[PDB]
């Protein structure tokens, strides 16, 4: 887990910053090939960076973004794999062209990695269309784990903002579970099948919250398979208890993915 400063190469220039820091590109030479790598950089705060590296560090998935490790140096450092394409929202704001098939491909790859997450009880807090990375145009990763909690083993939630993410019981009770991020992969389908268009556009999140009370929901996305948006729209259920968990909404969109395969193949 503890990496070498002398075996990081860094780019000069940032891949980007924002509200999760900074993210710059790099390699790393590892046992034998050289490694391209995203480095995200950073006294509590020292702690939220290990943190984040102690979730990542249990998690073993195809469609989870994988740390190489860490590094105390010049700053913290938490070295992550790469995802040339870069953050799922604004490749499809500048891919247009992108297919119906390939969006239900791409998050069909998200609730797979969210169904191994709930499976291994933790609660992603921060799941949405700009912390999902693409590797290739059909491979996307899930990161950001820098709300992430490990669940207590006597209860399915965690008691605590991007409010436009969030289900109303976070909102409500700070009640946070794999339940609420359900939620919130919801609202990242509609993200992907309105190409990274942002959710709840022009609206505070106080109005937000309004709208949400009065049992209003976004609307179908132009083009969007009815399939999903109903499938969006059983993410958005009110109750918890009723609101779907990843296995139930993986299965419902593998077997869509299925299906459309089957009609392409026709
Ligand atoms: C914290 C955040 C953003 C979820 N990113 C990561 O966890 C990353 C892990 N591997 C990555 N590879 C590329 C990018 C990338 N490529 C282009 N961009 C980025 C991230 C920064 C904006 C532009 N971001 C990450």
């Amino acid at each position: 887990v503890y990496l070498d400063r002398k075996l990081l190469t860094l780019e000069d220039k940032e891949l980007g910053s924002g509200n999760f820091g900074t993210v710059k590109k790099g390699y790393y030479q590892m046992k034998k090939v050289v490694k391209t790598v995203a480095v995200k950089i950073l006294p509590a705060l020292k702690d939220e960076l290990l943190a984040e590296a102690n979730v990542m560090q249990q998690l073993d998935n195809p469609y989870i973004v994988r740390m190489i490790g860490i590094c105390e140096a010049e700053s913290w450092m938490l070295v992550m794999e790469m995802a040339e394409l870069g953050p799922l929202n604004k490749y499809l704001q500048q891919n247009r062209h992108v297919k119906d098939k390939n969006i239900i491909e791409l998050v069909h790859q998200v609730s797979m990695g969210m169904k191994y997450l709930e499976e291994s009880n933790f609660v992603h807090r921060d799941l949405a269309a700009r912390n999902v990375l693409l590797v290739t145009q059909h491979y996307a990763k899930i990161s950001d784990f820098g709300l992430s909690k490990a669940l207590r083993a006597d209860e399915n939630y965690y008691k605590a903002w991007p409010v436009k993410w969030y289900a109303p019981e976070c909102i409500n009770y700070y009640k946070f579970s794999s339940k609420s991020d359900v939620w919130s992969f919801g609202v990242l389908m509609w993200e992907a099948f309105s190409y990274g268009q942002k959710p709840y556009r022009g609206m505070k999140g106080s109005e937000v919250t309004a709208m949400l009370e009065k049992g209003e929901r976004m609307g179908c996305p132009a083009g969007c398979p009815r399939e999903m948006y109903d499938l969006m729209n059983l993410c958005w259920t009110y109750d918890v208890e009723n609101r779907p968990g990843f296995a139930a909404v993986e299965l419902r969109l593998r077997n869509y993915y299925y299906d459309v395969v089957n009609e392409g193949h026709h």
